[PDB]
């Protein structure tokens, strides 16, 4: 059995919600369309929001399996506002190795730009430390 190992990183270029604030972005990941729903905190008014949160997440198929990933801004009258997402396929990530990169969120509509988003992400074997090399 496998576990999906991810740190939700940082995020950049987050567009102004709003005339007031900057944005309080938080991220939302989800396995497949299943309870296993997971959130950051929030990071007041800012652009570029530094989360370094890791979630561990088990496994199904990790030839079918898929990560969303929802960037939204705290809710303010309105629920949580929607900012972009990202549907990520976990077959392209390599069993064992720690991927480190950055993620072009696709903005929803009526939102200016969509954010890029930094995820750290490894998929080992139960047993294996999380976020290193599985030799």
């Amino acid at each position: 059995m496998y576990q999906l190992h991810v740190r939700v990183v940082e995020a950049k270029e987050l567009p102004k919600m709003d005339t007031f604030g900057k944005c309080d972005a938080f991220a939302i990941l989800q396995l497949n369309s299943s309870r296993n729903i997971h959130r950051t905190k929030v990071i007041e008014k800012t652009y570029t929001p530094v989360w370094n949160e890791e979630f561990h997440i088990p496994l199904e198929d990790v030839t079918i399996d898929t990560l969303t990933v929802f960037l939204k801004d705290e809710d303010k009258g309105s629920s949580d506002d929607p900012i972009s997402l990202i549907k990520i396929p976990i077959n392209q990530f390599p069993l064992g190795e720690v991927v480190d990169k950055w993620y072009s969120l696709i903005p929803v509509k009526g939102v200016k730009k969509g954010g890029q988003i930094r995820l750290t992400i490894h998929i080992a074997p139960l047993g294996a430390t999380p976020f290193q090399k599985t030799d």
